[PDB]
């Protein structure tokens, strides 16, 4: 992987592995988060960092607040996926981390996602705004003009997602991270939770349709002893909400949205 | 990744991703056995085999891995190249075995050697079988034909007989049960979850004190996706030893029994 001439985007190339791959042949949405997570950090190595220097001194972390990602073919096992990413600053609400997935073959674009990154203290867990000082140090890594993976005015990516009521439709409960879901600080990986959130899916869903967009809210964290229940309730193609809470005080960790086409 | 000049072994370069890394900074045991899947599938490929012959897929018979055996001397950093070398063997009509070497692409020292024992199954009755010479004399032409054991020590830890561990246990993880991710391609569990339930009953403790040096798995009967696991373990020993046992949750009924050693940091 590389910076681009610019210097103000990434892009690294993937085969897809064997294991990376669901019934049909194709990478799974997990592993295309896992990806987008990869992608993400060489970009952050290569430029010197995600945290700045005032942040460290300042104890302060991103942390994702919501993760879009709409895909309109699944590369299949043994095909080289080519992802480009950048940031964008959002004022003092926070950054923004864009991706594009491309087939190296053919250069379409088979996929897209979008984040939404918010400060927080690392030990308190307290929100806040970006000071000017931190957003001076990060602003020369990013694109001065507006670049969007998703342009479109009233897209999916920015809608607002309700909280499902009980009772659901479908439910998985009893859900615990083991120590592959964790990343290198502990913590549960951001992309078990994607797991999660399809775990309340049913079987033949996913056997006669594919996902095309999925919309999820981080609220709260998972613990390594936390056990979580994953909600679901069809809206409508099919339109589902969902929920994960935790298992006991039923604490909302996430809300989200998928939509998935026929096969 | 590429077949070797001789067309015998195949070789593959992989760069330690980010989400692949434990709390040390180094690829998990998990991550190693995933890249010795993918190094042994793409072998496969290689060389025209789906890792089924045409005989096999006419008679129904699959391979399937009855022991699995792994010694790391060091686990690689994240963003480390990491390359393997994998080779198969016939071994007559017991079945046959798939070796791995690690090495650090930098330095071309081995910091990691792996050895499996595969069987012959009948996909759909489920009964083992020897290997037939019609069946063997097909993939013979793609293995070494003098022996060459990543683990050839004459009393290696690799051939251990493993006991059956007795209740109660010291240490236990209750109701593990597998997701979508933990499925491969054909929806069966993959492997190395087995090895991930396992290590969940190895208290943190130990984890985050020492390093896994070896593991010696024996694979019994598949967890289905509906299934309940129990992963239980007690300490059988500056290196510590434990005897692991995985069960269905309810009937007891053993799917994998198992031995590890680590080593202080
Ligand atoms: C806006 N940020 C995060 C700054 O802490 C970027 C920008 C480019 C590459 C990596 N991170
Ligand atoms: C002995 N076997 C199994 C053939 O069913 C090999 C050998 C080389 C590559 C792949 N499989």
């Amino acid at each position: 992987g590389s910076l681009t001439e610019d210097g103000l985007s990434y892009k690294e190339k993937f085969v897809v592995r064997s294991y990376e791959v669901g019934s049909n042949k194709t990478a799974t949405v997990e592993t295309i988060a896992n990806l987008l997570q990869e992608v993400g950090c060489n970009h952050a190595q290569s430029v010197g960092f995600a945290t700045t220097t005032t942040m460290r001194k300042l104890h302060l972390i991103w942390v994702t607040a919501r993760m879009h990602i709409e895909i309109y073919k699944y590369p299949a096992w043994g095909d080289v996926v080519e992802i480009e990413t950048w940031c964008q600053s959002e004022g003092r609400i926070g950054t923004r981390r864009d991706w594009i997935l491309k087939d190296s073959v053919t250069g379409e674009v088979t996929g897209r996602a979008t984040s939404k990154w918010v400060m927080m203290n690392q030990d308190t867990r307290r929100l806040q705004k970006v000071s000017d000082d931190v957003r001076d140090e990060y602003l020369v890594f990013c694109p001065q003009e507006p670049r969007l993976a998703f342009p479109e005015e009233n897209n999916r990516s920015l809608k607002k997602i309700p909280k499902l009521e009980d009772p659901a439709q479908y439910s998985m409960i009893g859900l615990k991270p083991r120590r592959a879901d964790l990343d290198m600080n502990q913590h549960v990986n951001n992309v078990t939770y994607i797991g999660w959130v399809l775990e309340s899916i049913p079987q033949e869903i996913v056997d006669t349709h594919e996902l095309q967009v999925i919309t999820l809210d981080y609220r709260r964290e998972c613990q390594q002893d936390d056990v979580v229940d994953s909600l679901t309730t069809t809206t409508s193609d099919s339109q589902f909400l969902h929920l994960l809470r935790l298992s006991g005080d039923g604490q909302e960790i996430n809300r989200g949205t998928t939509l998935w086409r026929k096969k």
